[PDB]
């Protein structure tokens, strides 16, 4: 689809049987979850924006479905104020910004 | 143009004479430049990031030419790592998601 940015772009996600509401992020290199219980083993990373730091685990190949489009990254599962999905999942989806 | 998601979306702004790059963020509302000098009166405001929350000031209708492309709008300036556009300038160069 084409989304028109006067509204925050905010798409639902399916991942690892739950379903939540998920921003395609631009600006951001990784995709930041928050709430969804993710089975698995997971390594760390501390990764950061603007007003600093955040500490969230790594979980690598979750299968994460973005408006329909099935895509298997790196999701972060942390304490963030809204879900993300970042350029990792958003090259997989082909997404493209336009003007 | 056209923009892929492998690499950050970084265009070259002018804005108040100086040239700098900056990141077609569609996960940011406002737009904020890393503490350059801007001339004038601002208000207080203060959003939210995450891992935080920063104290910004509030200039508008400040002129903005994003990739040759001219806008006029409200221009955050404050302790911001990465310098980013946000949707308030993005909705007036027609920028859009696309999949
Ligand atoms: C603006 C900028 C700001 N947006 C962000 O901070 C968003 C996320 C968010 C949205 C809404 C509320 C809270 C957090 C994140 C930004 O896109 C930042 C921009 C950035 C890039 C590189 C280095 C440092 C910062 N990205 C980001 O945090 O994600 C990564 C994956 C890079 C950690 C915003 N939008 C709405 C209110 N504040």
């Amino acid at each position: 689809p084409q989304i028109t940015l006067w509204q925050r772009p905010l798409v639902t996600i399916k991942i690892g049987g739950q379903l939540k509401e998920a921003l395609l992020d631009t600006g951001a290199d990784d995709s930041i979850v928050a709430g969804i219980e993710l089975p698995g083993r997971w390594k760390p990373k501390m990764v950061g924006g603007i007003g600093g730091f955040i500490k969230v685990r790594q979980y690598d190949q979750i299968l994460i479905e973005i408006c329909g489009h099935k895509a298997i990254g790196t999701v972060l599962v942390g304490p963030t104020p809204i879900n993300i999905i970042g350029r990792n999942l958003l090259t997989q989806i082909g997404c493209t910004l336009n003007f």
